[PDB]
C-alpha cells in the first residue's frame, strides 16, 4: 500500500509546521523512515560546521534566501539560495548552511546512508584555514544528531583549538 | 569542484524548456549522470503502461494537475496530484502518471538503480484485469529508453492479447 501516505498539499504543511523549524539547524524530516530523506529547513539557523556529505544533496528555496559556506578546492566559497533556485550538490563537498531569513524554507533531499558510510562534521581555523576538528558519524537522524555534535564542540576549548596555529575557534558565537 | 554547476532559477528554467516536454512520456532530466535523477514532466503525456520502479520516487507538482493510477491491493485506485501537491511512492507501487494538462510541471525525483536492480513496465487486462505484458529493464535513461519499449507492446498483438480471456489490450490508444 501507500506506505507514506496519500499526496497533500505543501504550501500548507510548511505554514502548519512553520513554528517547528528550530536553530541550530532549523530541520524538519518530511517522511520517516524512508530512503529518501525529506526535509524542510528554515531560518534563522546558526552553523559554524562544515558538512562532508558522502551521497548528493538536492536543494530547492521555496521561500526566503540563504547560502552555502563551501570548501571548492581549499578555497572558501559561497554558492547563494535565492528563492526559486534548485542545486544539486555533489559528495563529499563540504558545505556550511546559513539561513538568516524568518520564514525561510528549502526543500532538501537526502539519500539514507548505507551502513559504513559515514557522514563528516568540520570546524576550519578562522585564522589559518587549517582543519581545526572532524567528526565522523554513522548518521541515524539529521534533525536529532546533529546538535549534540555541535555540542561537545563548543563545549571543549581543546576540540576547538587549532592544531596549526593555536588559534581557539569560537565555536558557539563563530 | 561543483560537478552539477552552481545554484539557477527553477521556475525560469522550467519556463526556458517548456517546449521540450514532449509525449508520451512528458520528460526531462535536470542534470545528467548524477546518482539522484531529478526531471520535470509535464503534459499532456500518454501513458497505458503501468511503471514497478524496484526504489521510491519523490513527487512535487509545480504547476498544474495530474494523477496517478495504481494497483494498490490488486485494486485500481488514483492518487491524485494537485497542483502544490508532494507525495512519496513506495518501490515497486505499481503508477501509470496521467497528465492531461498543457503547461503543467512536475519535479519528479529518483535514484540511479544498482546493476541488477532491474524496472518493471507492465500493461493490465482492460476487461478481466489480469496482467496482459511485463518487460524488465535495466533502466539507462527515463528519459530516452521508455518510448521504444512502449513501441514494440503497440505494435504486437500478441503482446497485447490477455492470457487470461483474450481480449487484445488497445495499445496505443487505451
Ligand atoms: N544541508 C543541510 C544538512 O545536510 C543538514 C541540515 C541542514 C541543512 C541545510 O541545508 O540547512
Ligand atoms: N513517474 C514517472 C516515471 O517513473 C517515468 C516517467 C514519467 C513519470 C511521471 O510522473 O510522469
Ligand atoms: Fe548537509
Ligand atoms: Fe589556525
Ligand atoms: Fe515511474
Ligand atoms: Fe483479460
Amino acid at each position: 500500500m501507500l506506505t507514506y501516505g496519500a499526496p497533500f498539499n505543501f504550501p500548507r504543511w510548511i505554514d502548519e509546521h512553520a513554528h517547528l523549524l528550530k536553530p541550530p539547524v532549523g530541520n524538519r524530516q518530511v517522511w520517516q523512515d524512508s530512503d529518501f530523506i525529506v526535509t524542510v529547513v528554515g531560518g534563522p539557523n546558526h552553523r559554524t560546521d562544515y558538512h562532508d556529505d558522502p551521497l548528493e544533496e538536492f536543494f530547492y528555496q521555496l521561500r526566503g534566501n540563504a547560502y552555502l559556506n563551501l570548501w571548492v578546492d581549499g578555497r572558501r566559497e559561497r554558492a547563494d539560495l535565492k528563492e526559486g533556485d534548485i542545486f544539486l550538490l555533489p559528495p563529499h563537498v563540504r558545505h556550511s548552511p546559513q539561513r538568516p531569513e524568518a520564514g525561510s524554507a528549502c526543500l532538501v533531499i537526502a539519500r539514507q546512508r548505507p551502513a559504513g558510510m559515514l557522514d563528516g562534521f568540520e570546524w576550519y581555523c578562522d585564522a589559518c584555514g587549517h582543519l581545526v576538528h572532524r567528526v565522523e558519524v554513522q548518521l541515524k537522524s539529521i534533525v536529532t544528531d546533529l546538535p549534540p555534535l555541535f555540542e561537545s564542540f563548543y563545549a571543549s576549548e581543546d576540540k576547538r583549538r587549532c592544531p596549526h596555529c593555536g588559534q581557539v575557534h569560537p565555536g558557539r558565537a563563530a
